[PDB]
């Protein structure tokens, strides 16, 4: 099917669609953000969004929402989305721009420890690093109090690259959901803890607005406090690793994921180690804010 | 038109008044502080004040009135202050003990996380630092709970230096104030957060004590939640930035700028980048203590 | 006496029971927990769970109530545990695997500032490090809020080492515990501080659920605040150390203690310096966690 | 006048007494403390109390009701101390025992974050630091909450040594202490800060348990608030330091002074810079804990 875009499904599933900015609209976007470098983007939040008006703005307005009805529908939530013209690494901060002006039209990103800023890129080259280990299915920001509603993950460089592709499981394509959600233990809240900070309780699952499953799942950062809770949550995690609703999905330079961090977990494939191998990330993570029809109280 | 100093309305604006200290009123200032050095003053809080005292008692007493007249009187609010005989970079100890005696006389100049004192200095030769960079009009201490009543900014040296002068916008010069006061979001409490601490929430504008509008904004440390806030704060900062009110003030060394921080921003223009550049500058800042005749309880 | 170990009471004392995995079960254990490097167990902490089950499971699931009847035994609570084939430095890792299954069968193993992680190895080779110098007897956890029941002490490795023992001292076997817990000075709160957190209050004596007397006991933390407490509590170390109730256990390697900290006291024997002396040691502490026939309220 | 020591008058003033251990005293004091070195009084606090019961049975328990009844009575509350034998630099590590000992039958020494031990030595050799520079007169432990009760301060080594008395001034002394005492500023709580914690508010002075005046003040920590604060201390300052009641009272190797901190204030002359100096200090300071006959609730 938009003005200034195009959304296909993806090959992998119905699920997860495909956005593709035409060369016009991209050319314009950069024209009309070339004053502010990505530095400026740093230290202003408010540029955030306002590279996001711009955005929307080359798109009649239709961009912000059918991003938003995407990401909130329960049958998809989940993008993958690129610009025509925007796809080598020497575009690095155009493609920071790009996956910001998207990200602001639906929500904030939040602080990343790992770099400082509101977003984080990391290279990997030359235990959890390993290549042959799959980084497990899991969600973000589990281990503090308010929700992350969405993660984006962009792949800015690939060289000598064979296999590492995104995973991804939507919970209502894992066929032993129900076997787990209607456990006790699925609604026992309990502890999670980063690494180097002060340790949360909730629960695994939770549920949405319509009483329909969601998680709040990872194996590295959940602390079960006994062998009840630590057995039951090695079974979850194999249920979870083997099951056949798992997407794998190719993320080429310039495009990147952005999906609905309730009800996807997302993790990473093994890939073979190289010598000459580059891969190059950035990631956002953030909550939704939107506006709606709703009650408010007093004027 | 006083004892021991004179007052002149500034070339940039008559609510910006000149106050120049006379050549035997230095001369007798300095002589009755010179038993105690600048590094005294860092130490033993109340030397501060002292040095205040013989600064105002030289001057008949006239001077710390005048001081507070000026500063909380809506119509001005702004002082540019030398003293004759203080003008070169060697005299830098005796410019912090002419400035310390000033701001001690109005209020108490706040702990500087920059020195590790209640005064920093710091020098400019050789993104934020980039010459051609303007300083965006703004409001100190936007970040603490606590209000800053004052600014105070003093040039200590300069040397192969082209541009760079104080940007000044006093609130009643900014045609546009009212468009933005009256917006809802003027009132709205919005995150603002330190660089490397706790965030604060406080609205971009306020009140004085008659209901006129003062502001605690600055671009870099307010934290827009959303498309809605960061795209208002987007076009307030375009509109404040782009004011025809905005002064243009040369503070040559020696001189400081001393500033109600309720309704003046202050921000620095670009300068020509040179090999041989050397800029030295001082800041304090800090709050209003000054005795009124008003209401209190009990004995 | 079990199927897969065996238990025999040592040679120190009826109250010590040394429990060895049959050479099967370790080998059963080792191939079944071969997928998971130690490093997983310390990423993960439901796999320290996990490898219990493994264990438990090759042992008819008599394993878990046996360790469980000992250590809550106010009659024993200690053991002395090793599995055949499992006895030289070079299987490290395997002995991790097992102390950390035996572990999180009874309960969970605590952070260890001293390494990052879950458990702690260290080194002895080349005032408190003084080979002549006995540690002294003592309870561990006094210097935080929660209760910790359990020590595990497990020697990796033993070279050119003479003396070393381990000291233990159960409470019942100490002959002037009377005197000391009668005291008024037995149940006041006193200070416990760790050096470099937050102070805790506690008594140095408490109750069990029967009424008997626990301790939670070290002369390095306690910290008595007038000269009564701290007369007191020097006559209290003295009676400790000079108790004839006092255990002293060889701990080969490949073997080791795990203790019911609230009714056994530990420590170290001094031993001979040694240029070529290597002692190898790995600790875990924690609390206990099981299932029991009792009450609960709502559904 | 006792047994185990002599006590006399000082030159300098009736409330400054002279309390010398007898020769052999200080030998069985130095046997008897002999298997605890210093190291061990650093790691195990009792320790500090039980090196107190041994000085004060060899004074036939006569030390400690005398060491109480002078610190406390308000027309002395100042020791001068040593022991026959202890007067070399060499001894440093008995010097530390012997005042461990006096300290602890009286209180216990607080925490010393110079040294992260309950007391500090340092080493004075080769603005705060200026020999010309007097130690204005000051109580110690004013940025904190709880009262330090008393101030030790031991000379361990003086060589090539011209001036740097210790200075004392006993309020009853201090001919100005009603002018500033019935001044409404003597009783407002001022903020008082450390320099690198969380500030703290009380007066600068306050009154004994018999309404007599006590102080709680230094000129580098207190805050002054406004101008009224800042220049009312600069005259409080003038008056202390310039008191005809000042003691200059040197403090020979192997001694120390012992004082109350709540009515003595004390300081440290300026000295004669040499290329030789060498001068080493041993600070304890803490609280007073000792039993009386007074009134209790329950049983
Ligand atoms: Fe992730
Ligand atoms: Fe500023
Ligand atoms: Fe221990
Ligand atoms: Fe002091």
């Amino acid at each position: 099917q938009y003005s200034g875009f195009t959304l296909t499904p993806s090959a992998q599933s119905p699920r997860l669609l495909e956005l593709t900015f035409t060369e016009q609209t991209t050319k314009q976007f950069l024209e009309q953000v070339a004053e502010w470098p990505v530095q400026a983007l740093e230290y202003k939040s408010f540029l955030r969004f306002r590279v996001a008006k711009i955005l929307d703005d080359l798109c009649a307005n239709q961009l912000q929402p059918l991003l938003l009805k995407t990401l909130l529908n329960r049958a998809e939530g989940a993008l993958l989305i690129n610009a025509v013209g925007v796809d080598d690494v020497k575009q690095a901060d155009e493609m920071v721009k790009l996956a910001t002006a998207v990200a602001h039209l639906i929500g904030r990103s939040n602080f990343d420890a790992m770099s400082g800023q509101y977003y984080a890129r990391f290279v990997v080259k030359n235990y959890l690093r390993q290549p042959h280990r799959v980084m497990e299915l899991h969600n973000d920001g589990t281990y503090v109090e308010e929700i992350t509603d969405y993660v984006l993950m962009m792949k800015i460089d690939e060289q000598n690259m064979q296999g590492g592709n995104s995973l991804l499981l939507h919970l209502d394509d894992w066929e032993h959901l129900d076997n787990y959600f209607r456990h006790p233990l699925a609604r026992r809240p309990m502890r999670f803890a980063a690494p180097p900070s002060k340790d949360v309780f909730h629960p695994v699952f939770d549920v949405d607005q319509q009483g329909r499953p969601v998680m709040r799942y990872i194996d590295q950062f959940v602390q079960p406090k006994d062998f009840e809770e630590g057995v039951w949550l090695s079974e979850l995690s194999d249920a979870i690793e083997t099951s056949k609703g798992i997407l794998s999905v190719p993320v080429p330079v310039g495009k990147f994921l952005l999906i609905n961090n309730l009800f996807w977990l997302h993790g990473r494939d093994r890939f073979t180690p190289h010598p000459d191998l580059r891969r190059e990330l950035m990631r956002q993570r953030g909550y939704f804010a939107y506006a709606s029809n709703h009650y408010q109280t007093h004027q």
